[PDB]
């Protein structure tokens, strides 16, 4: 029923690019995402005490949210755009493991993964 540390955000021992396509991941697919009305249940890890949820990490082994995603690329924690992607489908793939087909949080999440693919199918070449 307690909340887990987060996931990290920052490794100072992990290398790291600035790359064209994590250029894009921040100023396009997670700006996209982050701005949208739904996105405000993705912007933050789960809080299990808070929203009642006792047995959300006994299910989920693998949390993810757009806050630390946000911050990872900020802070320049990626080396590659999958490990980013990955990221991305681990949060909508979480969501819809622990909920039921077409509660509201469901639909959310395939409201924020339709933009996500969109904007992923336009992923720039790497530069
Ligand atoms: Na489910």
């Amino acid at each position: 029923s307690m909340n887990p540390p987060p996931p990290e955000t920052s490794n100072p021992n992990k290398p790291k690019r600035q790359t064209n396509q994590l250029q894009y991941l921040l100023r396009v697919v997670l700006k996209t995402l982050w701005k949208h009305q739904f996105a405000w249940p993705f912007q933050q890890p789960v809080d299990a005490v808070k929203l009642n949820l006792p047995d959300y990490y006994k299910i989920i082994k693998t949390p993810m949210d757009m806050g630390t995603i946000k911050k990872r690329l900020e802070n320049n924690y990626y080396w590659n755009a999958q490990e980013c992607i990955q990221d991305f489908n681990t949060m909508f793939t979480n969501c819809y493991i622990y909920n039921k087909p077409g509660d509201d949080i469901v639909l959310m999440a395939e409201a924020l993964e339709k933009l996500f693919l969109q904007k992923i199918n336009e992923l720039p070449t790497e530069e």
